[PDB]
């Protein structure tokens, strides 16, 4: 009975790019297939005068070969018919880092305390997601209230990703 079709998923009402800007610490994540950011993940969102959203992000990634690096990533966002759904083109400062073009959906946020992001990289034939990732972001890296945790858990259920997230440390690795 829970609808896990990606096209069914609610996203943030009247999403406000400018209010979303600034520093977001990734507290928890659900991983996609393949190489991905591991931890010490901090994103910096910005919006220019014409409404164009972009971000930088830092995080540790371990290459296929056990080589740990601090990835310095860049993303530029293209707006769509839904103000909370973007296409994110991304690349690294280092040429060997992954480049791509991912959906970037703001599932929920209160702008001042938390955000839940989501990306489906591949649909199954039934419209559910075959390869997703999701970040839970915080403005404050010390933690969420129990009240905010409750809401985040709900959103995670709504994305059919409950119990699939891991907590992410911050330990200064990338500076
Ligand atoms: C750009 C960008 C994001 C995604 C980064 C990704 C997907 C990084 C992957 C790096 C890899 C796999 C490095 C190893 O080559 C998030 C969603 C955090 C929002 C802020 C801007």
């Amino acid at each position: 009975e829970r609808d896990c079709r990606v096209s069914s998923f609610r996203v943030k009402e009247n999403f406000d790019k400018a209010r979303f800007a600034g520093t977001w610490y990734a507290m928890a994540k659900k991983d996609p297939e393949g190489l991905f950011l591991q931890d010490n993940i901090v994103a910096e969102f910005s919006v220019d005068e014409n409404g164009h959203m972009s971000a930088t992000a830092k995080g540790r990634v371990r290459l296929l070969n056990n080589w740990d690096v601090c990835a310095d990533m860049v993303g530029t966002f293209t707006d769509t018919e839904d103000p909370a759904k973007f296409k994110m083109k991304y690349w690294g400062v280092a040429s060997f880092l992954q480049k791509g073009n991912d959906d970037h959906w703001i599932i929920d946020t209160d702008y001042e305390t938390f955000a839940v992001q989501y990306s489906c990289r591949l649909l199954n034939l039934d419209g559910t997601c075959a390869d997703s990732y999701s970040f839970v972001f915080a403005r404050d890296p010390s933690g969420f209230s129990p009240e905010v945790q409750k809401i985040v858990r709900q959103r995670q259920e709504e994305l059919c990703l409950a119990r699939q997230y891991r907590l992410i440390p911050h330990n200064g690795y990338c500076d």
